[PDB]
């Protein structure tokens, strides 16, 4: 168990761990944005996917944006164990991403292999809305997706996808250069995961 932070800063406290997390993974998330580095970035690979972990959680999680060493046993959810690792993230590259069915099949086998130790859920819907962005000209306004029924499709997925392609194909929206529809989502993207301490856009 290492956060970079933790042993740096006095954190005795698991909540301000979590609190300085976010705060300065937000900031990155933030820069990724504005600076345009998110629209520089190869889009639906491991490569991508590494790139923006590495990007919102370096100086943060130890080994930010590189492949994990052991097994997740984040509930009862069958993640890949890490023996399968790097045959699961050659497959998904090479998945294709012409249609919905394809990009939330992949986005799919991208939640199922969880390369990283941790923040996977985060960096992957940031990944999901480029593959969006650059074939569809699409992104999620993630306002329309409810956290209940975002996590139920999400537990069904490695059984059926329907649940969540619903859930992705109706909150679609063609304002691809919004930039309040990309910071409210990051927002909820963290707070699916029980971050709720700061605003990005207040950062």
């Amino acid at each position: 168990h290492h956060h970079m932070l933790e042993n740096k800063l006095g954190i005795i406290n698991q909540l301000e761990l979590n609190r300085v997390e976010e705060r300065v993974s937000k900031e990155n998330a933030k820069r990724l944005y504005d600076s345009g580095d998110i629209d520089r970035i190869e889009v639906g690979t491991f490569k991508g996917l590494s790139y923006i972990h590495n990007y919102l959680f370096e100086d943060i999680y130890e080994f930010a944006g590189k492949v994990r060493s052991q097994n997740i046993s984040k509930g009862n959810f069958r993640f890949a164990p890490v023996m399968y690792l790097e045959i699961a993230l050659e497959h998904i590259d090479k998945m294709p991403q012409r249609n919905l069915d394809e990009i939330v099949a992949k986005y799919v086998e991208m939640n199922i292999a969880a390369p990283f130790r941790e923040g996977n859920g985060r960096a992957t819907r940031i990944w999901l809305d480029l593959i969006l962005k650059k074939e569809l000209k699409r992104v999620v306004d993630w306002n329309l997706i409810n956290k209940e029924d975002y996590l139920s499709a999400m537990e069904r997925s490695p059984v059926k996808d329907l649940e969540i392609k619903y859930l992705i194909s109706n909150a679609l929206t063609d304002k691809i250069n919004d930039r309040e529809i990309f910071m409210k989502g990051i927002d909820i993207s963290y707070y699916y995961e029980g971050y709720t301490e700061y605003n990005v856009d207040e950062l």
